[PDB]
Order: structure tokens, then C-alpha cells, then sequence
């Protein structure tokens, strides 16, 4: 993340760090995601679609830093990884970018909702906070685009929400965000998401409740005058999310 602050997990008690295991050479960070209910995490197919053998991922909850074992984490396999039956990578733009992972400790069970391990609620149907709401993102994403290492502490930032007519400024993303893709960014240029963040959460405040408003997906550069980060628009997906759940 190219924005504000370094945080710790208990301000993010739903974050999901997902790792690939390798043939021999060990384990590299895939993406974030978010804890749904002790059996489930939510993220984006673009992360896994090239490499779909559920058995190579190792996701974590309660982990606070890329390569250090933080206080009281729990480790996970992924009993099933479910990718959207319809996904597509158009130039820059991603489509129906959503995915589910059923975790399972080495023991067969979903996770124990600790202090450092909460669910976050899904949105309700046709109710997304309005342009100009500040929401927040978490990930271990590049700090600077020019960087080729992801940061070693976790990062969080907050980011204002854009309206589809504004984000379809042809000076922005044209007809390529669409009704199910949600733009947001800090009034231009300075904080934003980036690489290896997608699958992270966009968590807006609705009535009182932190609510999984959107899932990070794409954006042309990180922190660019006229280039919003776009985030999947979660309420358009609550059917699929229950009928593959
Ligand atoms: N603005 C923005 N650029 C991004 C690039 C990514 O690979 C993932 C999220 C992003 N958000």
C-alpha cells in the first residue's frame, strides 16, 4: 500500500494472508482476503486461477508481518478453493474477480474466533455507502511501484469512494469499470493500493458495522492522478456467495 500507516493484526482481525508453497523452493506470498465465518475466506480468482491446486496454499489468520510468526496466529490448509465460473482479465480490468477458500487446520476444523481472529460481515443487498465515504484497506502490498519486495509490516489506509459516472471519466477508466466494480481513492495522487494487495479488504462503515464493502482487484499504477483502484462490489455477489458456500 502506497498510503498511510503501518498497523497490527488486531485492527485487522479478519485479514487473510495466503502463501504458495513451492516445488522445492518454499513459500511466496500470494494475496490477502478476509475471514467470513470460521471456515471461510474471501478473495479474488485472479490470484489463483493460473495455479489452482488447492493443495499448494497456506493461508494465515492472526499473522501480523510477512515473514515472522506473530502472536497466536493459526496456520491453514485450504479444503477447497472455488473460483468464479465466469472470470476474465481485460486490459488492466478484471472480471467477476471473486474467490472462496475453505480453510481447515491440519486437524479438520475452521478457526477459533479469538482476539486476533474475527469475521467481518458481508454487505446487505442494494446498500453500498455513497460516494465520498472513507473506507479502509489492508494488505502487505508494495509501498512504491518501483519496489520489488513487499513491505515487512502490515499496512492500512483509508480511501474515499468514487461514483461510477466520475470514474467513467474517459480521462479515468471509460466504459470499463461497470456497475459491479467499485472505484475509490484519496482525493488525488497520494495513498492507494498496489501490487500483491488484491484479495485485500475494503471495509466501509454501514449504520455502525464494519462491513466487507469490496475486495481489492486492479488499477493502472498505484497512486495516479485519474487512476482509481477498483474493488469488486460485494453486494452484487451475495447469491454466489451463499450458493457456493
Ligand atoms: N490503484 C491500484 N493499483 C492496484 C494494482 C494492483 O495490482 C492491485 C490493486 C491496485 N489498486
Amino acid at each position: 500500500i502506497i498510503g498511510g500507516e503501518f498497523t497490527t493484526i488486531e485492527n485487522q482481525p479478519w485479514f487473510a494472508a495466503i502463501y504458495r508453497r513451492h516445488r522445492g523452493g518454499s513459500v511466496t506470498y500470494v494475496c490477502g482476503g478476509s475471514l467470513m465465518s470460521p471456515c471461510w475466506v474471501i478473495s479474488a480468482t485472479h490470484c489463483f486461477i493460473d495455479y489452482p491446486k488447492k493443495e499448494d496454499y497456506i493461508v494465515y489468520l492472526g499473522r501480523s508481518r510477512l515473514n515472522s510468526n506473530t502472536q497466536g496466529e493459526m496456520k491453514f490448509e485450504v479444503e477447497n478453493l472455488i473460483l468464479h465460473k465466469d472470470y476474465s482479465a481485460d486490459t488492466l480490468a478484471h472480471h467477476n474477480d471473486i474467490a472462496l477458500l475453505k480453510i481447515r487446520s491440519k486437524e479438520g476444523r475452521c478457526a477459533q474466533p479469538s482476539r486476533t481472529i474475527q469475521t467481518i460481515a458481508l454487505p446487505s443487498m442494494y446498500n453500498d455507502p455513497q460516494f465520498g465515504t472513507s473506507c479502509e484497506i489492508t494488505g502487505f502490498g508494495k509501498e512504491n511501484s518501483t519496489d520489488y519486495l513487499y513491505p515487512e509490516q502490515l499496512k492500512m489506509t483509508v480511501v474515499k469512494l468514487i461514483s461510477h459516472r466520475e470514474c467513467q471519466q474517459p480521462h479515468y477508466y471509460g466504459s470499463e469499470v461497470t456497475t459491479k466494480m467499485l472505484c475509490a481513492a484519496d482525493p488525488q495522487w497520494k495513498t492507494d493500493s498496489c501490487q500483491g494487495d488484491s484479495g485485500g479488504p475494503l471495509v466501509c462503515s454501514l449504520q455502525g458495522r464494519m462491513t466487507l464493502t469490496g475486495i481489492v482487484s486492479w488499477g493502472r499504477g498505484c497512486a495516479l492522478k485519474d487512476k482509481p483502484g477498483v474493488y469488486t462490489r460485494v453486494s452484487h455477489f451475495l447469491p454466489w456467495i451463499r450458493s457456493h458456500t
